[PDB]
This record gives C-alpha cells, sequence and structure tokens, in this order.
C-alpha cells in the first residue's frame, strides 16, 4: 500500500489515516523517529488553542472503540504531548489493522499552533515505544499480508501548483517511479532504532566534521539534518552562516555559492548542494535565507547523534527494511 503525502513549505510531510467507526479522518506525519500512534483527542481541552485547530478523535462517535485509559506522555525534540491509550481500527491507506494509540489531552501552542497535521504516527521500533504499546507497523506485518517487512519515503521538493504529490510513502517495498540508479543500503547499528553508523561529513573539501565516526539518525518525522550543537557551530562557521535563535542564517545573495556538504554512510558519499539544503527565497543581499540544517542536541540513548530529516530524504529516496534491520538509499526521482 501506498498513501500520498502532502508537503508543506517543505517542513511539514503528512498523509491520512481514518480511525474508527465511521472513519473519523486525520492528517499525520509518518515519523521513523518515533514509536507511537497519536491524535488529538476530543477530551482535549479548548483552552488547548492546538486542540481548536485540529481533528479530534471522537471515541462517543466510534462503534469500535476500545477503551483502556492508560496515561503516556510523548517528548518529541520539538514539543511535548500528553493523552491516554486507546484502541480502534485505523485505516493505513488499504490496510486496516486494530491500534492500540494515544488521545492526545495536552497539545502545547508552540508548536502544534504551527503544525499543519492532526497527529503523529510512528514507524519506529517497539523498543523506543512509549508504554510498550505494540507499533502500527509491527501491527500490519503480523496480518501477513505485505509482499516484504519494508516500507518507503519519498518526499518531493515544495511546489506552488497542487497537482504535484508533495511525498508518498509506500508500505511492503518501494515504488520505482521514485527513484532512480540502485539502493545503497547499511546495516542498522542495533535494531530498536532506525539509526546508522556514520562515517564521516565534509564541507566542500575536507572533511572537517565527524571525523573519527559518528552516529546518524534517520528520521522521516524531522524537518532537518541536525547535529549536535558543537558540531553545527563548526560547521555553520565554515558556512560563514549566523546563529539566530532557532535557526541559522546566511546572506541570501550568499546561498547559491555555499559548499556543497557530503555525508559518509555505508561507504558512499551522499552530497548536497546548497540548493539542497538552503531555503533560498531571495537573492537578495538585504535578506536572510535559513538553512535546511539545525543544531539539535538529541539524548541518551538515542543520542548524541546526527538526524537526516526531510532535507535529506527529498534527494535520496529512503527504504527502511525490518526484515534484514538495514536502511536503504537512492537518488530520489
Ligand atoms: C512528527 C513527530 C516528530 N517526530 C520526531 N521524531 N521528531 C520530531 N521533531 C517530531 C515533531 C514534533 C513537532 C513538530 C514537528 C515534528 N514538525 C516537523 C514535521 C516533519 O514532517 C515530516 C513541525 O513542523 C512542527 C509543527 C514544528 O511540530
Ligand atoms: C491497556 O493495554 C495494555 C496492553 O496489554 C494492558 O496491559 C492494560 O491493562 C490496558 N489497560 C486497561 C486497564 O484497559
Amino acid at each position: 500500500s501506498s498513501v500520498i503525502l502532502t508537503n508543506y513549505m517543505d517542513t511539514q510531510y503528512y498523509g491520512e489515516i481514518g480511525i474508527g467507526t465511521p472513519p473519523q479522518t486525520f492528517k499525520v506525519v509518518f515519523d521513523t523517529g518515533s514509536s507511537n500512534v497519536w491524535v488529538p483527542s476530543s477530551k482535549c481541552s479548548r483552552l488547548y488553542t492546538a486542540c481548536v485547530y485540529h481533528k479530534l478523535f471522537d471515541a462517543s462517535d466510534s462503534s469500535s472503540y476500545k477503551h483502556n485509559g492508560t496515561e503516556l506522555t510523548l517528548r518529541y525534540s520539538t514539543g511535548t504531548v500528553s493523552g491516554f491509550l486507546s484502541q480502534d481500527i485505523i485505516t493505513v491507506g488499504g490496510i486496516t489493522v486494530t491500534q492500540m494509540f494515544g488521545e492526545v489531552t495536552e497539545m502545547p501552542a508552540l508548536p502544534f499552533m504551527l503544525a499543519e497535521f492532526d497527529g503523529v504516527v510512528g514507524m519506529g521500533f517497539i523498543e523506543q515505544a512509549i508504554g510498550r504499546v505494540t507499533p502500527i507497523f509491527d501491527n500490519i506485518i503480523s496480518q501477513g499480508v505485505l509482499k516484504e517487512d519494508v516500507f518507503s519515503f519519498y518526499y518531493n521538493r515544495d511546489s506552488e501548483n497542487s497537482q504535484s504529490l508533495g511525498g508518498q510513502i509506500v508500505l511492503g517495498g518501494s515504488d520505482p517511479q521514485h527513484y532512480e540508479g540502485n539502493f545503497h543500503y547499511i546495516n542498522l547499528i542495533k535494531t530498536g532504532v532506525w539509526q546508522i553508523q556514520m562515517k564521516g561529513v565534509s564541507v566542500g573539501s575536507s572533511t572537517l566534521l565527524c571525523e573519527d565516526g559518528c552516529l546518524a539518525l534517520v528520521d522521516t518525522g524531522a524537518s532537518y539534518i541536525s547535529g549536535s550543537t558543537s558540531s553545527i557551530e563548526k560547521l555553520m562557521e565554515a558556512l560563514g552562516a549566523k546563529k539566530r535563535l532557532f535557526d541559522y542564517v546566511v546572506k541570501c545573495n550568499e546561498g547559491p555559492t555555499l559548499p556543497d556538504i557530503s555525508f559518509h554512510l555505508g561507504g558512499k558519499e551522499y552530497t548536497l548542494t546548497s540548493a539542497d539544503y538552503v531555503f533560498q527565497e531571495s537573492y537578495s543581499s538585504k535578506k536572510l535565507c535559513t538553512l535546511a540544517i539545525h543544531a539539535m542536541d538529541i539524548p541518551p540513548p538515542t543520542g548524541p547523534t546526527w538526524a537526516l530529516g526531510a532535507t535529506f530524504i527529498r534527494k535520496f529516496y529512503t527504504e527502511f527494511d525490518r526484515r534484514n534491520n538495514r536502511i536503504g538509499f537512492a537518488l530520489a526521482r
């Protein structure tokens, strides 16, 4: 199965899923950086303005609903949500599965008021599942219907003319329509996390970063490519970028000239061009242009680690292989 995704400003990719009977629809990010499923709850206080602006699941209108009520809290690098657990049938592009998910009752304004999506479908391993809840992908696998134990991500580049798909996720394989060349696989450091060994990061012609090795989390639920505050400070220093509050900028007229940035993964260099990491919204020397690379310190056990988000996946079609515990990259078509 494949789910069509919508691209919002190159920072938010989400698709649709139905929960309950009749199906209550929700926009959700398919996140390889987490393992739980959650959507805003009708029990969410309207004092949380974010709940006023999103679709809310109402168990009272679902005949297939299954109570549980176990409380849980989901911690993301840029925000937290609280709620309780519930069970119901979830429709994911053709596949129907009974799933345990979280009904969020606490959705902080910053950042959720800025989310185009309603919730999250975690594609991570159960090992990282808060509350030891069986992940939706594991449950789908249990049905023995997927042609293969893998799922793929295609994140397109933004577009001013809704007619071009913003992206697509395939359950059970990869769509040859959106990649060329052959996949180059990299074995997972450890099962339980979509993290791999990164052999080095280079800026221009000189591997000035991640020498001796480092970690790379391949996060489909993250907007950018991130590294420890230390690493980025060094990286951004080379690009001549000014550190702001939440991002790093560069004078727009300088964006096009910025050097290539490479990532040494599984014995192949994955190179990004300025056009790939800079939000070139102007050429003016009187305007600032944001970089699609940020500083973000991920805490243990997962961190310290670099994170390969949408900035990376836009260029490289990504396949996640549960069967062989490996990640695959290929030039996105
Ligand atoms: C998905 C859930 C998620 N998963 C992971 N592993 N990391 C995150 N930082 C987020 C996460 C949380 C809140 C967010 C966003 C992401 N994103 C990025 C969406 C990425 O889409 C591919 C946002 O834009 C705003 C609204 C700030 O709020
Ligand atoms: C919620 O589901 C878990 C999963 O097995 C179960 O152990 C727990 O008792 C459930 N909570 C209740 C009381 O419904």
